């Protein structure tokens, strides 16, 4: 409905998933096992714009807008910002794919969507046929690994959960340059040219809506707070993930810093493989032909 | 406004740039230095009672308020607090004050400390108001800290990024550090005139580099000075007190006086009923508790 961004997805069909929260926006695309494809943020569902027509030859894609993001709807928050928890958002994604007929299919997630899809795997494995991450750790093991280095390295997990307004009025200033350079920041060389112009004027549209924005803070203030308290219960209680699992991280991404994310994982998950890619955190835009390879074996395997 | 009846106004020539401050009373001298995100003006309502006693110097940290602002480099250097220690005894020295008492508060409490470290004959006695060491503050930060006090890690990152979004609107971040730090969580506790001081020194975007700069020092090079004191067993000798909030900082994740009794070996503390901005929140408390320290 946004005349001057550009479709990524050619041959795609596009839909209005409606849910019990709102509606979830979607590309639906190929034919074969159903297989949904969650992004993160900065981003919106065109983040997979350059792997999905790869995996599209193999399986029904389904590619989503988060809860709040994008083009799906913002349901209001509250005080424990549930609707953005990642336990909610993994509730309405399962009703939107029950929507669409899927009751188990395979997952595939990054940043934020790889959080929501861990802890739908954690809630719900019966929907699951497989899973995989992509450069993340459990929202628990980035917490638990907190110190000096690390509050440096990665500030804007406790920034973004800083209680309203304040993010949203420091980042509303200059919001176009804030996205671009967290964009720029988090990739291998550090500047935009690993995404294509098109996907960033996507995400620059979606980051200039106040609304977007205050989604996106609500989204890390459930990452601080009960994100990091239903992980915690997970860990604790020892369950483990019993959906067979990939976890796939940038060698210079956010996950590995401080951490073996394969040993990591282990610990979360009991049928787990992985490997890392030579990329920073956007495994999808950066490193294209390797991240669709993987994903492609693993979901056919 | 002026506030400070009976002070004068002096501008202090050092190597690295004029530090200003108001002086005033007469005894023995006695360096009140402020913090983030404020100026000398924090004083306003102890430095009187302060003065009846010593002659109290009132002044604006290097690059803060009026004092000049010194040119920053790759490892902050002009703003460590070990950098700014120096500057400040060259000042005192100015005034041929080589031996005096010092009062600090956040910012300014950590140039004491880092001063009585390295220079511990310049003092007679030391107070420090809601702070524990800067290495104590890092060692303590997990996720429940990087939380209460994030700004430590924002205001730390590269430039320009924290540059670039105090930039949009910094009468909002710096009303909203002020309140959210005291017991009110409003700004009741500052007098309106003492708020705009602040507010006209956080508009200047040179004035705001100069403070991330410092947070900049705070997370690198001041770090690194403290754990070779840690690491070495060194102790303040100077007699100390620390005061701080019931519900500021210091006490968030420590027993304050706990952790100083490791870094001094005279020191003497006391919790006082304010947040973080114990001479305004509570100036009859503070006061009180400095006269009868300092004297």
């Amino acid at each position: 409905h946004m005349p001057d961004l550009a479709d990524l997805f050619p041959g795609f069909g596009s839909e209005w998933i409606n849910t019990s929260s709102g509606r979830i926006f979607a590309r639906v695309g190929g034919d074969g096992p159903p297989l949904l494809l969650l992004h993160g943020f900065p981003q919106t569902h065109v983040m997979w714009h350059r792997v999905a027509p790869k995996l599209a030859e193999r399986f029904k894609v389904i590619v989503a807008d988060l809860p709040g993001y994008g083009w799906s709807d913002m349901p209001e928050s509250d005080e424990q910002h549930t609707p953005y928890t990642k336990r909610a958002m993994a509730k309405q994604l399962i009703e939107a794919m029950e929507q669409l007929g899927h009751v188990h299919f395979a997952l595939a997630g990054h940043n934020r969507g790889a959080r929501v899809s861990y802890r739908l795997a954690l809630d719900s494995p019966g929907r699951l046929s497989k899973l995989a991450v992509l450069d993340i750790l459990p929202t628990y093991e980035y917490w638990q690994r907190m110190n000096r280095a690390y509050a440096l390295k990665i500030y804007h997990w406790s920034f973004l959960a800083q209680p309203a307004p304040l993010p949203e009025n420091l980042l509303g200033g200059d919001p176009d340059f804030y996205v671009k350079a967290k964009l720029a920041s988090w990739t291998r060389a550090g500047d935009l040219s690993a995404f294509d112009p098109r996907a960033v004027e996507h995400y620059r549209i979606a980051f200039a809506d106040p609304m977007r924005r205050h989604v996106m803070c609500e989204d890390y203030r459930a990452g601080a707070y009960a994100d990091f308290e239903h992980d915690k219960i997970d860990v604790e209680a020892g369950n483990k993930i019993p959906v067979p699992m990939l976890a796939l991280w940038g060698a210079s991404g956010i996950a590995q810093s401080a951490a073996t994310p394969l040993d990591v994982w282990r610990k979360w998950a009991s049928d787990v493989q992985g490997a890392p890619i030579e990329s920073g955190h956007f495994l999808p835009e950066e490193a294209p032909d390797q991240t669709a390879e993987a994903l492609v074996r693993f979901f056919s395997a």
